[PDB]
């Protein structure tokens, strides 16, 4: 029994403390809930199942892709549950929700994934009490999503690692993310990202702004101030703050159902899910993920790497880009026409659909053939899926 | 070709606070992934991916499931991920783990939960500043796990209004607690939970845990009916006829039949069908209502076909409706007392009763069994079991 | 036996969360401590005692004022401890500073105060341990300086007792307020400030900037926003966010010495300590504190209170401070001359000396005889000084 | 113009964490308050002012000397006021409230002071907001009481500092814990304490506690045990969690009046205030503190060493307390006859006018004519006090 995307939709990806600064994410992943059912046809009162990806949902409250649907108007017939696979979590929905209809169990699934890092609390274990002496209030951010609980180090300094041993140098990882920026300004303005975004309304005491265009993207992005950036997690290191991911808020998702079910509503769809896979690397070089990810996904759908005509590749780092590319060997021409995670953002749980989205929208608007959607995944872990266009 | 559990395990309930005040979930499961691969013969260098639920991973670091797999000795090539469905969560990640393998994306899966309520810690956004007046310091235990959303009270108010539509007295309440409880020494005392229980070894010297530590010896009813109500000054429900606090953790192997066949194992349970739906939130304790019904539905049998029943007991009131509900026959249902006297961690509760599920159909040669548990929000979910 | 003023000195009065938003209070202390002893001559290693008040030193580290004195070039040689009256907590460290002398204990005094309210932490007891529930992060400036302890509500409530029964609209509260606004930024134009004021400079790290206006006095203040306020602490009250005291960073203090020694070290003093008195009230009308404080400062001295010359009546509510000037009948024309700290500010454990500060300098400039202080403290206290020109 | 202690009291030394786990500091010294003017004969109403030292005063709202007023039944005709000279505030406070009469301001006073450590909260600056990044909750005890601000280390560390110059064996340091121990168990069985200490009833819901016995005494210490704690501030350093003062809670008062009032009421005094005296020296070795003040106090009264016939000095730590008996060269047989610091307990708000009230009851108890207590202040500092019997 085959699956395709029958549609898909995402928010604006916001910049840190920004647009999405008080906006919790089942609020932004109910405004995605509600968009994919529109552009496909289908009523909320279909869905079976919703399966958001979150990594931070301290303070949300008892599930929050449940808040999401209902909220969205998902019946509370039906179910909801959330996933944490760090940064593959929103791809990863995608893959567990084309499970769903695989074995039967469902037919109609919305799966994606949400995150707002802006809202994300410090915590602190106070049950047994602080007797004496000062203890540490932790950022959930930090230490749930962005700290390696192995090595203690932050998601930088694996990114170092990849920086050594690829010996990849300070100028080549500053001319990859510049280069993210200018994909991504240019695919801005000729509006290749209307389709994608879904606008949302942020509801304020001071009047309702609607916010459609990604925030993260520096217009007139140069190169002399790349080089001018101090590293942020080694002092003799090459990783700055405009060489790596920042911190975002977003949602995205897609409708998941069988290809019989599809033709029977008369949906074009999107895509066809033809496999996927999630391979585990040595969590010093997690950045590696997307490497046996992307050859095990390829192998089980039956291509060559010379098959694929579209490839998005998240960019958590430009020296793990970089280096993904450089083993595989693809044509980087073809990979992240419209920018990357540098640019656009890199909201955890909801980068997985979120590259997804643009993997979708960009593969019709060109008329490509076969895509290939991966992701690195913190701890040592890469997914990846390939996606057939109908 | 099926999907069989080869073999399962868990940790000892410990009590809030207890024995495993101050042990992460993850240390928890790691045992837990150790116990599971030894019952069965299977090495961690074979496990494809484990699959934890957990609710309350907040102060644990990146993937607890990940930190729990890489010290139970599985590989790094191997992959982790959580999931929350609160208290459905530890069964479901079996359903998940099930998928895993029935669509040839794996071939070895260890699925079950883990909970540490005890280690729950308090949180508040700071990010923008209170720049004056004071803020509240939110524990997540309350808010993130036993405060409906929906509505903002708490899991124990949506048991009263199953306590009113179905008019269950307190002292019906009171009798299913009791019950519970001296159900649950008689196991623990004949050591029925021994060979389900694996020990671990809390690190003044080291202490090792063994016995569900809430089972109360010598539970009486002059004092059930003496305890004021927790949740409603003019309620039914207490601290004795509820779900407690409880800090543990419970998986499974779950591989296919024709996989577990070539290695000679002798699996505990052929997962026969599952099942997921959705209720009102007010009424969240039925939950297990129209999930057993379709897992039934799906596996092909009547609810008289069944020989055995764990249905997590997160209230009386709503444990009492499910039973007056499904009909079925209550003598095979928690033959070993329930949550009410065992413990409710709620990220392996449904792993909990299943090992509870497992190896007392195979004590007592049962061949057809059922688990289910009541989720918040309006959710519950149920899975059948079919003996080897 | 007398005991002289020889000099004194106070930082401007910053705003909350202003120019000394991150600035200690033992460095505000200690600029005025080098302050204090450089106007008249005397040295660091003559000083017996440093007397400061402050009522919030949380997480300032062991004798807040034991650092503003070590900072200041006062020598280990010397002591010092802390005092805490609340508002009239600058005040009375001259007051105590002055019993030092008298009794012979003590030769050279340098006594006043203290205050940053935006240094002020959250605290919460946490040592016993909190099993289950949400607990409250208490904020130390609100519990311990602006929450009466035996009726649980704010100072502003208090100050609604005293706007109800004393029955004073809105109206000729706002005229009241207005008036004092107007008389603050005159003497900062015209620099009647610039003599009492010494600068701070607050060190950054991308360069210093000196402070030395009080930046809470209301440019062009107008009484189009004063009518337009809603109450802050009772729906049904009268006083708002204009017409109360802000919340405010700075210190003070002075020199004190006997006049025959002022005389040996050819020392002009600025005033002559004649008489002090500390009276309680009823705590629901704490505004009333300066009436019989004054009364009994004034029969200590043997003056009528006609006989002053001029006054300063800190403004910490427009209710209370027209009360006391209403019931001891004094010209209003001589109270509060340059205006009070509603517009200037007010640091509560300095706001004591810094209206002496005022009060001292201006007697002269004017050629006043004699003068009389004083403040309202919270409980149901209040204090007044006495103070004869040389 | 003399001055004469009328009455005292204090409450039991609680241990850290013990009886006094939940009570603020208000709470202690109210009944204190209402105990020394009972056993004195003097009503609540006749009371001047009440002047009662804190160190810590962190989240007991607004002046907590006024809340132990109100509730021991002081009008709100007189007034309250806290007082922070570290370890020396509760002996500081019967030498300031002595110096409010001898000028002729009062005629009442009741001063002493009171400390809570188990009610000490944690506390950090949460105003500007923490974007990124882990952040401390301060302990105010260690903080604001345990922790030099100058140089950063505990109070033990500068006890190292005495324990090194003067060249104090940890064999020495144990021989004093040890026979400090045995000193104050046998006045605890022999009822030396019992007018001393008035008993404090601990109101709970699961019923009221009377405590009446200091419950940081040990019973038996020997010096096998001693020898076998680990040094607690320096891998090689000599004090230990044995030899040093601990964390406690409690408070203690007195009652002055002038000598010609007591002849009017009838009351035997305690003893006469001759002198006292407060000298700074380096907070490197503060445990040098009560050196210069005892000399200085002394020098002022006009008395030689030997002309005293019981001595009461502070045991904050064991290496101070040798050397200031090595350097006095008093006999050590009539210092500290009941125990000391570390053995009774150390409530730094508290322990000044603790100890006098184990000095001014042993005066009378044995017969003794003059006496003298004194305390070692942390920064630098000590403060002496001498008493003449009646
Ligand atoms: C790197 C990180 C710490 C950034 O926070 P930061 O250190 O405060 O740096 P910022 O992004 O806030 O910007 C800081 C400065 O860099 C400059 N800058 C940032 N990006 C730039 C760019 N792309 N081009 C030019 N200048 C840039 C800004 O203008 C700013 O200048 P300023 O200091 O005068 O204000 C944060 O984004 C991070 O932790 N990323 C980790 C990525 C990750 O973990 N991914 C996980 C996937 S496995
Ligand atoms: C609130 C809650 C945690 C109980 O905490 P609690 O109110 O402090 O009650 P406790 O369990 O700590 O025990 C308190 C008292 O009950 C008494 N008690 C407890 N269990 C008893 C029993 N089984 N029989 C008789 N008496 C009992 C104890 O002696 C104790 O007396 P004490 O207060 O004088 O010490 C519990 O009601 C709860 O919320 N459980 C979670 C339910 C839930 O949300 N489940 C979700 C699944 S959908
Ligand atoms: C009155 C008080 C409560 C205000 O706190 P606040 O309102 O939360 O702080 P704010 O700055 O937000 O209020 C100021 C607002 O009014 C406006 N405003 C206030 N006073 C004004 C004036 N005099 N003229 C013109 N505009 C004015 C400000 O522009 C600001 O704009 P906003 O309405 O959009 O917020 C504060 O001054 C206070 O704490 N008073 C009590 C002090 C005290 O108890 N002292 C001890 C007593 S002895
Ligand atoms: C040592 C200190 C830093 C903290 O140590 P601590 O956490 O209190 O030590 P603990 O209470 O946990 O227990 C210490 C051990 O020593 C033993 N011990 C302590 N004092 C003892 C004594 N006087 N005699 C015999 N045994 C003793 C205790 O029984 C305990 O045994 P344990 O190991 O089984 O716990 C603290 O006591 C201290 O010295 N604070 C300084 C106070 C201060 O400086 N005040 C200002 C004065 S200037």
């Amino acid at each position: 029994p085959s699956i395709v995307i029958a549609s898909a939709a995402r928010t604006a990806v916001g910049s840190f403390n920004g647009a999405f600064a008080n906006t919790p994410a089942h609020e932004l992943g109910a405004t995605v809930i509600s968009a994919v059912l529109e552009r496909a046809g289908v009523a909320a009162g279909e869905v079976n199942e919703v399966i958001l990806g979150q990594v931070l949902p301290a303070g949300e409250g008892q599930n929050p892709a449940r808040q999401a649907a209902m909220k969205a108007g998902v019946p509370q017939e039906a179910t909801a549950w959330g996933m944490n696979q760090l940064c593959g979590s929103g791809l990863r929905a995608v893959a567990l929700g084309m499970q769903q209809i695989a074995t039967g169990d469902a037919s109609i699934i919305v799966a994606g994934g949400m995150e707002s890092m802006s809202m994300a609390p410090h915590c602190a274990h106070l049950r047994g009490g602080v007797k004496m002496g000062d203890f540490k209030m932790i950022d959930t951010m930090i230490k749930d999503g962005l700290t390696d609980a192995f090595y203690g180090y932050h998601m930088g300094t694996t990114a170092e690692n990849v920086a050594k041993q690829w010996q990849l140098s300070r100028d080549e990882q500053d001319a990859f993310a510049v280069a993210s920026q200018n994909k991504a300004e240019a695919a801005q303005k000729d509006g290749r990202f209307k389709d994608e975004i879904v606008p949302f309304i942020v509801k304020g005491r001071k009047g309702d702004i609607t916010v459609d265009a990604d925030e993260e993207i520096r217009h007139g992005a140069t190169l002399d101030s790349m080089a001018k950036l101090r590293p942020a997690f080694d002092k003799e290191g090459t990783v700055t703050a405009g060489n790596a991911s920042g911190l975002n808020d977003g949602a995205a998702a897609a409708l998941l159902m069988s290809e019989a079910e599809a033709s029977r509503r008369g949906i074009q769809p999107l895509g066809r899910i033809v496999s996927w896979a999630t391979v585990g690397v040595d969590p010093k070089v997690m950045g590696t993920g997307p490497i046996p990810a992307s050859r095990k996904a390829l192998e089980r759908a039956g291509w060559k790497i010379g098959d694929l005509d579209l490839v998005e590749a998240n960019e958590a780092f430009a020296a793990q880009a970089c280096a993904v590319n450089k083993d595989l060997g693809w044509d980087p021409s073809i990979v992240n026409v419209n920018g990357g995670a540098i640019a656009i953002g890199h909201p955890i749980g909801a980068s997985g659909a979120r590259i997804l989205n643009t993997l979708l929208f960009e593969m019709k608007r060109r008329g490509a053939r076969k895509g290939l959607a991966t992701l690195c995944i913190g701890g040592g872990m890469g997914v990846a899926m390939c996606i057939e266009s109908l």
